[PDB]
């Protein structure tokens, strides 16, 4: 088994639903997500999550007591503590292999302007810790890099991306609207198949993603 | 204003949440594939041609759904481990889209000819969200939709060095005191600072 526990202000928006591979693999009990609202921690009238950032500068910084108090609760010193970022390290195919085998991930959804530093300062001091983006591109907060790190993780656990891109694929019929199936993939020929789709995925990578193949971007 | 379709055989995992940014919504239409199904059994995959594991999107029914849903100004999204880097470039493009249309497929594929024959009448973006797979298509969208909508307005290099808040002091660990100094010049050069040693660390290439 595997437990998820994903911490956010949004927790509607992480409720798992029944009819996805996440929902299948906690019906199969191959996984436990329990998604909490951050402002259970929270002692204040109005709640209050962030604050204007020292320094200054746009936007506000959640508060470091806040997020204490919650991965006080929820995180042991067993606890991988996955906190999603665009200023993390890149979190890949590797990555999702090997969280694949962890028995407990902590995910820390806070707005892109950052958590307070010394959240991920002091809980490094008790367990590990992975500040991660999934791309490089910005997003309000870590909630859909969650969904997709749960994602790409869920369905390497035992139970439930090479280094090249894959070839164009098709199924029936072998033409439709005047547009032919490859005949090499309607031969039977093993070999000439894989020839076909080894060049395909060469010749897909050298044009969409040039740097995998070592070559500038 | 901004219109976007999405079609997927996920709806209730995709349906739109008021609870977050993409509820503070620009019109979201959530479509479900098997809408446009032939059969009974509501089929939207079949073996893949030349043999393999998994199963491949079968192009009468992704053609229909597109027929349906797309017009000529459409920007055909699709998400797909095999391509085009998504980035922020990427996002800021799109956000002054009218009309974007997101078809989420498992990731073995929807038969390659469905994009072919749609470029021929409108624009088609095959783009990965990351170097990572996903059972299909649909966080992705989320992502996608999340980063574009956030860069329409009235919807709301190096990296970004620590951040901090109240209180100064907290756990034995103190704000950096340049911060607190009323030197905005002298901020700005230890935020640069701090930005170039995150990066050194993090993502060396990106230098
Ligand atoms: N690229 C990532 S992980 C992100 C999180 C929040 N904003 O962007
Ligand atoms: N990396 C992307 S966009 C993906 C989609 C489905 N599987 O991976």
């Amino acid at each position: 088994s595997m437990k998820i526990d994903v911490v956010t202000i949004f927790p509607e928006y992480l409720q798992p639903v029944r009819q996805s591979l996440p929902g299948k693999a906690i019906d199969a009990g191959l996984v436990d997500v329990a998604v909490h609202d951050l402002r259970r921690w929270t002692h204040d009238v109005h709640k209050s999550v962030d604050d204007s950032p020292y320094g200054g500068g746009p936007g506000m910084v959640m508060k470091p007591t806040v997020w204490g108090d919650a991965l006080d609760e929820i995180c042991t010193s067993e606890t991988l503590l996955v906190v999603p970022t665009p200023a993390g390290y890149p979190f890949t195919q590797e990555t999702a292999w090997q969280w694949s085998t962890e028995d407990h991930l902590v995910i820390a959804c806070g707005r892109y302007e950052g958590i307070d530093q010394r959240v991920a300062d002091d809980a490094a001091t008790r367990m590990r810790v992975r500040e991660v983006s999934i791309g490089d591109y910005v997003l309000n907060g870590g909630e859909a890099a969650a969904l997709v790190i749960i994602e790409a993780v869920l369905r390497l656990v035992p139970g439930v991306m090479a280094s090249l891109l894959e070839g164009p694929s098709y199924t029936r019929p072998p033409s439709w609207r005047g547009m032919d199936v490859p005949p090499v993939l309607l031969s039977g020929d093993h070999a000439k198949i894989a020839a076909w789709r080894a060049e395909q995925s060469r010749q897909r990578t050298i044009e969409r993603r040039p740097d995998l193949l070592g070559f500038d971007s």
